[PDB]
């Protein structure tokens, strides 16, 4: 009787100091393309095949452009950015045209072949929303890799089984893709 | 499309560029005390009773302080923000500590009395949620005023049935809550 992103308690400490400071000397290594190999429902995401990501650096945030097929069938380009929190928080926010802004932690990579990512609210009436995504730098991604996300996940009491594989792969038009 | 907030159909259009030419060299006469007299259903507003939004602007942007009475029945302070949207669209965003941030339109302001505020959000699924305020300089305003709010809001499509009260006046603790 009520989305399964909606549920009841408060956000988890997920320890973002630590996690801050290991990434922020690794910015440039975070850059280039991350596919995005699974996510938990997510109401807001309009590209629903496809997902690429592409991130260029600047020294201060990242520029993005991600591209994929939308719900009705056609090609979309979305632009996007990513930046301090404007508090001073020890995370990021993700920011799209024509949307909200929302945190993004990032729970754990190794920069050459996988990220787990994570965003949270609290809401007024004693529950949460939470948001959960597995990158790739390749359109597959071995099982090796996915239960390191796995564990990270379970570590911060997220339930994987809401976890939704993303199309990926050969039938992806992702040439056309990265020319907009 | 269980919510009262969660209504069918894309975000309204709201002519965003007449509305950022007024307002933009206004931005020190929006400065001060706002007290909310009446709101949408939000599940993001933390505060309940008694909200007195304190603004200064910088050149550049808001800072806000909240305050007044939360849904356990203790003082609250909360502390935001109010700045052009990143990517150059005509409207502000409203970014909170602990929160996210959304698009903020000023529908229809006098400086002196009265503003109504205006947030919208798009689902992948073809809904949308959005989050109306009706704002005053005092604890009461007067219905003249009120009046042009519920124009400026069924003007847009927005239904002005969704409107609730908020407790203001004699029973708030006001002079303490400025302590902060």
């Amino acid at each position: 009787k009520i989305p399964n992103f909606v549920v009841p308690g408060k956000c988890a400490s997920v320890d973002r100091n630590k996690l801050w400071a290991e990434q922020t000397p690794n910015r440039n290594s975070y850059a280039g393309v991350w596919y995005q190999f699974a996510l938990t429902n997510n109401p807001y995401q309009l590209i629903e095949k496809c997902v690429r990501n592409e991130y260029s650096f600047d020294g201060k945030q990242f520029v993005i452009k991600s591209t994929g097929i939308a719900y009705d069938g056609n090609l979309l380009k979305r632009n996007g950015k990513l930046y301090p929190n404007p508090f001073g928080e020890p995370h990021l926010s993700i920011d799209y045209e024509n949307s909200f802004a929302a945190p993004l932690v990032i729970l754990e990579t190794d920069y050459s072949n996988y990220a787990c990512l994570y965003s949270c609210i609290d809401y007024n009436f004693g529950y949460h929303s939470d948001f959960s995504f597995i990158f790739s730098r390749s359109a597959n991604l071995a099982d090796q890799y996915v239960k390191k996300c796995e564990a990270a996940f379970k570590n911060i009491n997220v339930d994987t089984t809401r976890f939704v594989k993303t199309v990926q792969g050969s039938s992806c038009p992702y040439d056309t893709q990265k020319t907009v």
